């Protein structure tokens, strides 16, 4: 009966998912390699791992004490509530006694808390009262089992890179720059081959180029070996896999995935809506997504231009520190003449705005969207599934079950990398290390602490990156929410951040919004015709697509010599989104590729496990980023 | 290990689901109970089963053979590809031996089926060359089985009413008085002591108004019994626990679930949106839902008013015969001059844009838009579950999960249904007994073929509400595309349908939108604090809510003397969504509350095999639409 | 063999347990439902909770912080001993961060607690040092399993009354009438057509008479809707369950339970005793126990009359405060002339009486003795049972088995219910609804806090019962000991209580009393001839019963028409120890028959678990209290 059959399909996809080879968990061993000295004795210093929230030293910047990070991992490793809760928080004074337990600062009596914080921001920051402090999210996130989808600990991503290595000079490199390209028009991100360019209608202090950054990413080097110029055999199979080519104008910020080279840097599904339902009112250019009866606006909320957060030590150690500054950033005003609440809300002109869309970004919303625009379009699934072709012929005939599958797959994926983030790599942000070169620069450390940085901060400055960067940062310092800072007129090296909390609560290796990324696409490709050629139109022979305005009033139109593809956009999107993390200065490259080869892995395991419960015993082709496509 | 007890986990949620009570399926036995006269013989008539797409007689408009439903069936409960394959479709002609399957009028080779519609519309649907035969949609995904919620089969919806019965008389009048209201100003669906009630813009001829609809329903009675009137002793059960109280001002329309009958009739989260990001542009009057950095438009595209379909037996008939005609309604084009593509979209004035919003509504976007208005507000999370209160105190801080599972859902409650509707209960739709009714009244049929609709009939011509249909009918017909049809000047009884396709291919008994509502709903109420209050805000003491204005151009403010609770609004969303389809045509009231409370089971039981993911061991507060809360 | 087969009955009786159906347990859904106000925002005002321990608010008397709450309930969830020790206990001061857990004013620091409590009682409790601070009871009970009965989870008991349905407001005022009647003589609460009716020796201040009482119930009604009055129709299928017929005479504060009715109020088994062993020097109504060799006085410690306590806010705060109280009422001291230590100790003669019986009662005393008592009567056991009637035919002839049953019973029942109480229902004390009565007519609370208590006042101040109790209360007052606190002539409307300390620490919904007394008694019928008619004698042709004297000296004998059975007084007994409660004013009706009908299934369920031990196969008879009886 159907009732023995029901508890055994579901035992059966158990024992799929408990038979699929268990990997093992390895890391940089950074975390209690580089160490510092203490009173008659060395130890781990712990700069190359995720400290955000823990005591910083107020007037150094470093971790203030070990023994607080050493508690922090026992409550992840021992996944106890109670032991957790024992982890000091915040700004805190050190002990008398040697090895003990930090002090915090802060409490529950503390209505007012302004005393506690040294930037003037987090000082006036909850209405004149003080900031107050967050806590890390998600940390026992990782230890949860699912129904369906492999286990957490059941796939493991490979390890991160190191400070001394060629690879993460050049992924630091790359992110520093996008933090002063985080101004540029989205027309720039491309081959001027393909169409006229266009430059930011709001004129900005700009202290990088892209001309210069693409001589940056080539020029700069460890030990006289860059990233892009290592040939296979001095690299690891793993480095190999993830290895990119020589930076061009067109590849650029741009992920290693089919179809994100070819066409603009801006997917389409994140510009472009569905014709107007019915009697066609408007076209596909007006950015209305076919959300069925109602409609979706593309337009996202414009962040002031020019406006940088964590430029300064004062500011950027507050936020190390805990200081919770979420929405402090300003927004531009809307133009009461002009309709669609605009310049308020705007088309995705610059980095910027990607980076404000990922900074409240819905899970699937990216996914779900591009879903909704394909089934609006009329895009066909890829032909193996049933009930398809003529309703006459086959008397039979879906999107209700891919609709929930995008959504289904977003879950599973954050309590995969979750485990990666914390239980795993446990890796520093990049605005973390942002930190570390200002601490070199500064002389600050005890003894041979950021030796380990030495290394880094010199190919930096003999590309001469960090002379803009300090340049660049004196100018955002001249505002007067941080003027009052006393390190304004000290040369701060720090990455300038887009969040004035910047990254969030969790460590950087492992990317929630690249992991649920490549497992929501991989999902979408599986039900779609990848290859669908879309039908956006044709102008003079030559395909068309689309890209914004200088003001983001409509889209400009580009002209290709072949069509875009349903999975080389949904390749782009899946990388926007991960890469937008990145212009906001809180992801590394690698963070993005590693954490999507990963997602797809999650959403391929459902798909298999999910397959026991139809009886028609069809195949799905997945097409995969790493070249050829996976029958399921 | 985890590999162990991931495997575990999983295969104790198997058997928990297989360990819940399996109930038996039975329906009102209708289906082989009323007979028409064969040669030298009795045969079921099937005139109380759905039978749209197979084969209508074109003079009668009665099922043209029996043998053609036998095959139909045997396909569904034998669950073969090629049984279902050999089922008739369409128009047909009789086999000259008695018992044999008809012969299907179209095939591949028609390019043009003009021929073979007797319809105008029809004719003339496919630019020209004839409307296409559409086919039954997911009949084999009631025999689908799920890794998470219980199967299909371990949970039933008590049987549908019948003909004979005073409470279908009740229904089918009430879904009639619908059609006739459709074109009514929401604000007249409520107690006029609330605040000042609107007229439509559009002056359109009513041959029904509320008062004389609020009369009809407590004065419609089969054998002298009224549906309301009747006492708890007479009726069963089953019958006892839907029953409703006499009708009011207040509550006509409204489904019986806590907190509908509270407030105007539309719920908030249909109308309203979230506070424009960062600095408050616009207020939640607006109607732009905070999707993340985007926003979702709450206007839905406005159908041209006074436009019904399927008025005249020809148009009817053709649609029961499987004619494809989806997208043939027009809508109102956009007035130059408006900002936001007003008129051509607006917020929901009349029921007609309640019909438009669930024709195309995607599955969720209705429990998913309440999900995000909720999130947007800063709605608290029912406290029972972790990481909630202060960041300082408890040192952990989720809205991914709850936004996932209102998807995860929705799947699970098709799969349900799509067993009740085919399998088990196999009911008619509103217009296919829409078409009984006036089949009976022109005395068609073979001997005593319609004699079960004859006490029917009465009932509603002895309140008076076949005499407005026809006339509403009458000025219908007067229309260009369907005025050439024989039977324009026929008295058509026939019920006025909002899509021209009206209902879609599958049977009535169990609402695939009502399933999807109860499900979804249940979830968001299971995590949020059900009770939250909304602050939407204070006027002269009293709370303010909101309803449309009669151009439907902004929101006019309603004072109510208690708050709006979140519980409230769920339900309200969760019935107007499935009586949104009772005003389109397609469904009776009883099919939106017992899929609804069938619905609610398949969500439960999802969170009890979830439950067993969680080390926590926490527990979450569920309220049920019969009245207390489950622990879970 | 015999290592083989025990070790299987054992496994058998697990696995019968297992397959008998598990119950989902569902509530009034109050306790997130009612709300107040809170700085831009409405939390769960948790009024219709229990919160006795928690930090109440010293001026206002309502729950001084929702997140003390939040965190009780967390430990109880969670089921995590440190947890439960984070939650605040007895007075607080509120934190000066919003949202963070309430400063406990009192620790192990304090060895004098004076300064803490408002009430004169408690200052001066602990002999001048001031009362100590009581935790809550077996709030880990419900989370242990036992080797034979059915499991705490695989048992409900369906949910509560509201404070807004007519039903409670019946209870309420029960219990609050109970109070008034407390001094009243046991005579009276009983049809005078039986015998010569007496008053209580010691003349008391009444403010409410029998004649009146009855009348307040038929009366006092919500929506012109009366408790007893409504018709089943109105009521749901759990009200239809428990309701109950007009209040008379006779049945007034009297169990719904075959044979309670019947005879007078007070059972004979709490008063009556065993012949004196061997040659009789005394009969029955000398209330001698034959409890072997030695005996059981059945004369109770009496109270001292017309002495109430919690009567003002001082005094009630405190005990809802967590004061521990215990042993702090005076007891009347013993008369040198007569014999048997009275009146120091005298037959149960008033409610106070039997409140003061239940106050020490061990768990099984009441159900123990009643088997002494039917043990030394020579009662027959249902003839089903093995080695009956003669020695000399069978050659076979337990006592032994009976007696450990019924104390087997009791433990398996705290702990059904210790779950309910908590984990589900987590219902207020009566007394703690006693305290809201007063606070809405102080006008205290936050805005509409206690709007949803004001429909029940209206009701109890409609019929005149507010009236009585607030002049009640004001001659306890003018007693030295609560005369010197503030609210003294405040016109408090508290119900009065028994006990200093009033209800236990733990909440109302489950009676640990009522449960016992259920499965104790169900045993008792099983094994006992159910129907054995008692021959206490026969008067006049009238079979004879007992009921106290005016003085309580003797057992003053009534005349009944028909003799009283087995059943009927084992049915009466489980009544009064369970409505004995409902006298004290610590239970509801409700509480009474709910956890009585759970009583019986873990009883039931015990039984049929240890059934597979016996070869003999045999069947044992249980009248149930719904009507007939089960075989086993």
């Amino acid at each position: 009966t159907r009732r023995q059959q029901a508890q055994n399909i579901r035992n059966n996809a158990a024992e799929l998912a408990a038979n699929r080879p268990h990997p093992q968990h390895i890391n940089n061993k950074e975390e209690y390699e580089y160490r510092r000295p203490k009173k008659d004795g060395n130890e781990p210093s712990h700069i190359a791992n995720f400290t955000k929230g823990l005591p910083h030293d107020e007037h150094t910047g470093l971790l203030l004490n070990s023994a607080d990070y050493d508690q922090f991992v026992l409550g992840i490793q021992s996944g106890d509530t109670t032991d957790f809760a024992r982890t000091p928080l915040g700004p805190a004074e050190l002990p008398k006694v040697h090895g003990c337990l930090s002090k915090q600062k802060i409490d529950c009596d503390d209505d007012h808390r302004s005393g506690f914080w040294k930037s003037q921001i987090a000082q006036g920051a909850a209405g004149g009262d003080g900031a107050k402090l967050r806590a890390w999210e998600s940390a026992g996130a990782g230890l949860v089992f699912d129904l369906e989808g492999p286990d957490a600990q059941a796939v493991t991503m490979p390890p991160a890179p190191r400070l001394e290595s060629p690879e993460l000079t050049s992924e630091i490199a790359e992110v520093y720059s996008q933090a002063l390209l985080r101004d540029i028009h989205f027309s720039q991100l491309r081959d001027p081959g393909l169409g006229d360019q266009v430059n930011a209608c709001d004129s900005c202090p700009t202290q990088l180029s892209i001309y210069e950054a693409i001589d940056i990413l080539n020029t700069v080097q460890i030990e006289g070996q860059n990233w892009f110029s290592a040939n296979c055999c001095d690299l690891t199979d793993d480095e190999q896999a993830r290895q990119r080519p020589l930076v061009t104008r067109q590849n650029i910020f741009r992920g290693i995935a089919p179809g994100d080279d070819v066409g603009p840097y801006l997917s389409q599904f994140l510009l472009i809506g569905n014709n107007a339902l019915g009697g066609g009112v408007f076209g596909q250019e007006a950015g209305h997504i076919g959300y069925g009866a109602i409609r979706i606006d593309q337009r996202v909320r414009k962040a002031t231009p020019c406006k940088d957060f964590m430029t300064n030590f004062e500011t950027w150690l507050d936020v190390q520190n805990g200081a919770d500054l979420r929405g402090l950033e300003t927004y531009v005003d809307a133009d009461p003449g002009k309709c669609r609440e605009f310049p308020a809300y705007r088309v995705i002109t610059t980095p910027r705005d990607l980076a404000t869309y990922v900074h409240y970004d819905a899970l699937y919303e990216a996914y779900l969207n591009a879903c909704l625009i394909l089934l609006g379009m009329g895009a066909p699934f890829d032909p193996g599934i049933p009930f398809q072709k003529p309703d006459v012929e086959d008397k039979q005939q879906g999107g209700p079950q891919i609709l929930t599958l995008v959504c289904e797959a977003a879950t599973r994926g954050l309590k995969a990398v979750d485990f990666q983030k914390f239980n795993v790599h446990r890796r520093l942000r990049p605005e973390a290390l942002g930190g570390l070169v200002d601490r070199y620069k500064h002389g600050k450390g005890a003894g041979d602490e950021l030796k380990p940085v030495a290394a880094l901060v010199e190919a930096l400055e003999n590309v001469g990156l960090l002379s803009k960067v300090v340049a660049h940062n004196q100018l955002q310092n001249q505002n007067l929410d941080r003027s009052g800072d006393p390190s304004s007129a000290g040369d701060n090296y720090f990455l300038p951040m887009a969040f004035p909390e910047g990254s969030p609560m969790h460590p950087s290796y492992g990317a929630g919004h690249a992991t649920v990324a490549g497992a929501c696409v991989t999902m979408l490709k599986a039900f779609f015709d990848h290859g669908w050629q879309l039908n956006l139109g044709m102008a003079n022979g030559k395909y068309i697509s689309y890209e914004p305005n200088q003001d983001g009033s409509s889209l400009q139109q580009v002209l290709l010599d072949c069509p875009l593809t349903v999975e080389g956009e949904l390749n782009k999107i899946a990388a926007n989104i991960s890469i937008g993390r990145d212009w906001a200065g809180v992801h590394y490259f690698t963070d993005y590729i590693e954490s999507l080869r990963l997602g797809e892995k999650i959403a391929i395991g459902i798909l298999e496990e999910q397959k026991l419960t139809y009886g028609e015993n069809f195949t799905m082709t997945v097409p995969l980023y790493d070249g050829g496509s996976i029958q399921i």
